[PDB]
């Protein structure tokens, strides 16, 4: 199955369809269930149980259309979004580009979004089914964005907390799509979160870019610890273009994802974990396509990982591949389970 998808099915789909069409078709098949975990992999973090540490990253299911199909694919948690307060169309097409020679993607969707109300009703339609999933170790995250024309960014995020916070196990404030300002924004987000009833009160995480200065990262770490933010997601796509990219489309505007981002992300995880003294959970994301990629991020300080771009090259079988390879490496390196490996590089 893994070799069939990787060598025949996916490159044939890649040859027939532009990338955005292929993505919409993938969302449709996934939402319909048309698709091909040991105790070692279980993680307790963010007030929840995660049956395995491999999640689908924000951007694949922007509108909350495919959540149950994504669990069926084998992900330990699903993050939907980003969702903006009002519906908006995003940038003109084409707005996403494959770099097959680099195992990379560049995108400038621009927060195309069905908007909070539509996503609210979509998640309400399965709210009790989610409550059982979460209880069974399959939590749901909701990533919040802001409309293009908004004047008050904090009020857009506050709206998302009030509308989708009650349906989420965790919320993501994505201030990273391609110090006192951040403190102001996050104080307002956390106040809105704390005003939700306890059974409907999610964890709040901040998702950051890999393109931050050292000053930026220091200031983020300080605010996150000061305010009691529950976690970090590290990282979004990069607006850098590392030397060595071969794809003809490498100079398209947008955020770069996939293998060229991987170690830039891992190093950002490493720094943020050290700057927060290992006390702030990190979801690590960027260029994960194997168990080794996942364990490097875990050893660098991630309690959980996500992927997206690998799914677009290798198809659904990549999820089970990453999990199988991660379990094998954990045993080889003598860890009793994922939990013991979190942050392990910092104890050498
Ligand atoms: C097509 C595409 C769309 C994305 N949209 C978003 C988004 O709406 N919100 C967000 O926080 N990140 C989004 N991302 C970033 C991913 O969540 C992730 O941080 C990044 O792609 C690195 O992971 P990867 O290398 O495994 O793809 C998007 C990524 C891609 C490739
Ligand atoms: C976002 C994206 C995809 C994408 O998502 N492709 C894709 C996928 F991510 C899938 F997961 C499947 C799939 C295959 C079988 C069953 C269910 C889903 C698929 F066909 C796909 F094209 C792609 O090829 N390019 N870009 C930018
Ligand atoms: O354009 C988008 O919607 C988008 C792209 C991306 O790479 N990251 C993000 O947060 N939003
Ligand atoms: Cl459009
Ligand atoms: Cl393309
Ligand atoms: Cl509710």
């Amino acid at each position: 199955d893994e070799r069939f998808y990787a060598e025949h099915l996916m490159p044939t789909l890649q040859g027939l369809l532009d990338p955005e069409s292929a993505h919409r078709l993938a969302v449709r098949f996934t939402s319909l269930g048309l698709l091909p975990d040991s105790d070692m992999l279980e993680v307790r973090v963010l007030g929840h149980k995660f049956r395995n540490p491999v999640g689908i990253a924000a951007g694949f299911d922007k509108h909350g259309e495919a959540v149950d199909g994504l669990y069926k694919m084998g992900f330990g948690f699903v993050e939907i979004g980003s969702v903006t307060p009002k519906p908006q169309e995003g940038n003109p097409r084409p707005r996403v580009f494959r770099l097959p020679e680099d195992q990379a993607v560049i995108n400038r969707y621009g927060f195309n979004s069905h908007g909070l109300s539509v996503v609210e009703h979509r998640l309400r339609a399965r709210q009790q089914k989610q409550a059982k999933l979460t209880e069974d170790g399959l939590p749901l995250g909701v990533n919040l964005g802001k409309n293009k024309t908004s004047v008050d960014a904090a009020e857009d995020y506050a709206e998302g907390v009030r509308v989708l916070g009650p349906l989420a196990d965790y919320l993501v404030v994505n201030v990273s799509s391609p110090k006192a300002e951040l403190r102001r924004l996050l104080t307002k987000v956390l106040q809105e979160r704390d005003g939700l009833r306890r059974v409907h009160r999610p964890a709040v995480l901040v998702k950051i870019a890999p393109d931050l200065t050292s000053q930026d990262k220091e200031d983020i770490a300080s605010v996150v610890k000061e305010l009691g933010i529950d976690g970090l997601i590290v990282t979004n796509t990069t607006v850098s273009r590392p030397a060595g990219l071969q794809g003809a489309l490498r100079s398209e505007t947008g955020g770069l994802s996939g293998k060229p981002l991987r170690d830039l992300s891992t190093q950002t995880i490493r720094e943020m974990y050290a700057l927060t003294q290992g006390r702030v959970p990190i979801i690590g994301v960027g260029g994960v396509s194997s168990g080794q990629d996942a364990l490097e991020k875990i050893r660098a300080g991630a309690s959980l990982v996500q992927l997206y771009t690998a799914l677009t090259f290798w198809g659904p079988p990549v999820v089970g591949k990453v999990k199988r390879e991660l379990e094998a490496l954990l045993k080889e390196q003598g860890f009793g389970g994922v939990t013991d490996a979190i942050g392990a590089d910092h104890r050498r």
